[PDB]
């Protein structure tokens, strides 16, 4: 029931963001929600090339760091690398099959494309600071701490993908497969979509932002500056991605786009809240590990933890969730010099 | 059984291109096949923004055209729009979920991304030459002739997607779904993938080049040079897209990748052959519609038909197939200028 070109003539301005008729014609002269076209344009105006950034002095900087500083750095790098591996493919594989408006379709492909460039930038850094990048790359997959910090990201995507396949193959219903009853419900699939979006919004809004705080800590010190320039270009793209997820979520709950989606959202608020908090907690628990055999100079477990709280509150308010934490002003205003967005 | 982040630590240098373990880590320090890394680098090096191309004059030029030349121009643009509309999403939705090596995975995401830029370029041309793009765009879906020429593109893709879903959900075997037997054979899915690919190769290498010809015809009479700059940029990218499909196809047949794939390529050859013949006849048939209200000095069903046979033979030979048409010199050598 999924089609690469639906032959029905339809008003693309009247479809919902998700679950309506798959997009046929790709046109950009008009949009239901212009935010998406605006986001495609800015992201294209931001196009950059990693290799164009000189990281030649980062190797010695890294060599000269203290062992626990190498640890904090490399470790944070491995996490950023993991998130972008996932983000390079997921939005395409997970969302494309469910989008019903063209501007949203292309924004998703552009967004995913910008993420592959981030991944290439990490190969650029890694290749220039270590002797055998393979060590770093292998560690990303099995590293217990990161599977830990990043736990449940791949799973929200995976289940949504699975459910979408059943929905496209069998459609709404109670069916049977190899002696098992399999129930397919649109509403539960819309809930799966909603929660997956929420989780990608936290990935973009928080998980990535926390990593920036670590990278920029080195930059503040004039250390690993090739990495810093690259991370600055990345945070600028991240700002657009988060705008995109905020808008999709806000349009969904507001009921304007899909009445049923607004109901689903509302009824799942506490579920939504807990994930957000759960996510903040993961980032804190990791700030823990990273700082235990030693603590960086200008950042530490407590400062990072305060930062996790501060941004989390900002992000949750943005999509109408309650503030889980104590209100406080930014603990590391020096970060602003690097977050040009 | 499809996963966005496979937790097994695998030597990505040893996976087949497709059907292996899904890619986890996206690294570009090494490649099983460096041709894909090279296409990624070249494509990124060619990054361009349509709206920056000056199409200002094209509106006068267009208004000045005889209605039949207008018909010919627009009907062409419309098919072009259609092919990039499908190519923008297709490679991601059909291929991504089956790729098992990082370079090819990112190559496909980069290729698709470049097609959405092609589509942006048509919206830029259309809005700068007509009063309501909506007529043109609404005319694409329902245009039977358009639809007739494109027949079978969306279908190969959609069927491959459905089988892939069954594969991911049930795994190989014969299963019982809603009281019916469904068979999921990997060999079979691999055949569907292989033919999809062959079909995409023909889409990139033959269907698009015929459209360029028609596009460039105007440019030779010094008309619609805004559209020509864009078509030239597009042509530049399509050449990378076709080099990517040819390699994928040739690598699979060489038996250097998945061996089973090399026997499928051999067993399917007549099918590969027949699909090119059909696409070719489809392109010839279009001519009857393009030239509805008349031809133009230098471009007619006749020249179109010969160009079709000409390029088809070159593309089939590139993937090791027999040439169905008579050999002949390029019937429109002035095209090479714009092609490079
Ligand atoms: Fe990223
Ligand atoms: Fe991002
Ligand atoms: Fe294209
Ligand atoms: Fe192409
Ligand atoms: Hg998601
Ligand atoms: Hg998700
Ligand atoms: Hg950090
Ligand atoms: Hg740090
Ligand atoms: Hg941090
Ligand atoms: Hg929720
Ligand atoms: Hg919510
Ligand atoms: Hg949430
Ligand atoms: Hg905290
Ligand atoms: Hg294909
Ligand atoms: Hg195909
Ligand atoms: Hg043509
Ligand atoms: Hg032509
Ligand atoms: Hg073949
Ligand atoms: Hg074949
Ligand atoms: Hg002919
Ligand atoms: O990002
Ligand atoms: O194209
Ligand atoms: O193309």
């Amino acid at each position: 029931a999924y089609t690469t070109f639906s032959q029905t003539k339809n008003d693309q301005l009247k479809e919902p963001m998700f679950f309506g008729q798959p997009v046929n014609v790709a046109r950009y002269d008009q949009q239901k929600y212009d935010i998406f076209e605006k986001l495609i344009e800015k992201q294209l105006s931001f196009f950059w090339r990693p290799e164009e950034v000189d990281v030649s002095r980062d190797r010695i900087d890294y060599q000269a760091l203290p062992e626990h500083e190498k640890h904090i750095f490399i470790s944070n790098l491995k996490y950023q690398t993991l998130l972008d591996s996932i983000q390079g493919r997921s939005p395409n594989v997970a969302l494309l099959p469910l989008i019903s408006i063209p501007e949203l379709e292309t924004w998703v492909e552009t967004w995913a494309f910008s993420e592959t460039i981030h991944s290439r930038s990490f190969t650029h850094i890694i290749r220039n600071i270590v002797n055998d990048p393979s060590v770093v790359f292998d560690d990303i997959v099995t590293n217990e701490q990161i599977q830990k910090r990043a736990e449940g990201i791949s799973s929200y995507y995976d289940e949504l993908i699975e459910m979408t396949s059943y929905w496209h193959l069998l459609g709404e219903g109670t069916h049977t497969v190899n002696g098992k009853t399999v129930t397919v419900s649109l509403r539960e699939l819309k809930k799966k979509l909603y929660l997956c979006l929420m989780s990608v919004n936290a990935l973009e809004a928080i998980r990535f932002y926390v990593s920036f705080a670590c990278s920029f800590a080195f930059a503040e010190r004039e250390l690993m500056e090739g990495n810093a320039k690259i991370i600055r270009l990345i945070a600028r793209d991240a700002a657009l991605h988060l705008t995109g997820t905020q808008h999709m979520l806000n349009l969904l709950r507001s009921g304007a786009d899909d009445p049923e989606m607004a109901e689903i959202a509302e009824e799942c608020k506490q579920e939504c809240y807990d994930l957000f908090v759960q996510a903040a907690q993961q980032e804190k628990d990791w700030a823990d590990y990273l700082f235990r055999d030693g603590s960086m100079i200008g950042l530490n477990k407590d400062i990072l933890c305060q930062y996790v709280e501060y941004i989390t509150n900002i992000r949750m308010q943005a999509v109408g969730l309650d503030l889980p934490f104590q209100t406080r002003s930014n603990p590391i205003p020096w970060i602003n010099t690097w977050l040009v967005s």
